């Protein structure tokens, strides 16, 4: 066939019940995770090429960049609950791994600050139990799948993106490439 597993795609040996349609991880410490974000843009062009009633999950993991990688993964909670992902994605990313003027939580917390989230509404995220139950799902979600790596994708808790088995001497063509498989892979 065209799509084949083991070429653009793995199949789950061990398949997780109930698991987010389309399921993403990442580490703002993650290299690839940088490109798939600021020049890539993976999660938006997957969106698009998506089908009605689709919803999609990114998830942070903790296994990259010991104790900020963690208090990473709490702030990604943070912005999960108040819904400001798109306002601090890059700012992380770019503080992270561009600038690195990120060495400690409160460095994490002045880019929410500076992205216009008042540090009383933050503070009382930070440390809600509805953040830390979030935190628990991301940690619970990566769990269930074996995770050693990212950038990683899942769709329907089954079949596992496979980005090395596709060209990337053009970046608009491994993008599509990416995109469509994730399309095909929701229908089948």
């Amino acid at each position: 066939a065209q799509y084949e597993d083991g070429k653009q795609y793995t199949t789950l040996e061990k398949p997780v019940a109930g698991a987010p349609q389309v399921l993403e991880f990442f580490s703002f410490f993650c290299p690839h995770c940088y490109q798939f974000e600021e020049v890539l843009h993976i999660s938006d062009n997957v969106k698009k090429k998506l089908p009605e009633g689709v919803k999609m999950t990114k998830y942070h993991v903790n296994f990259m960049g010991g104790d900020l990688g963690k208090d990473l993964t709490q702030a990604w909670a943070v912005a999960m609950a108040l819904g400001v992902e798109d306002k601090v994605t890059v700012p992380l990313f770019e503080g992270v791994q561009k600038t690195q003027t990120i060495r400690s939580a409160s460095d994490i917390r002045d880019v929410f600050i500076n992205a216009g989230i008042k540090g009383e509404e933050y503070d009382a995220a930070w440390n809600s139990f509805v953040v830390k139950s979030l935190v628990a799902q991301q940690e619970k979600a990566a769990a269930d799948v074996q995770l050693r790596g990212v950038p990683a994708m899942f769709v329907n808790g089954k079949y596992q993106l496979n980005p090395q088995g596709m060209d990337t001497s053009n970046m608009d063509v491994f993008v599509q490439q990416y995109a469509d498989t994730v399309k095909y892979l929701s229908e089948k």
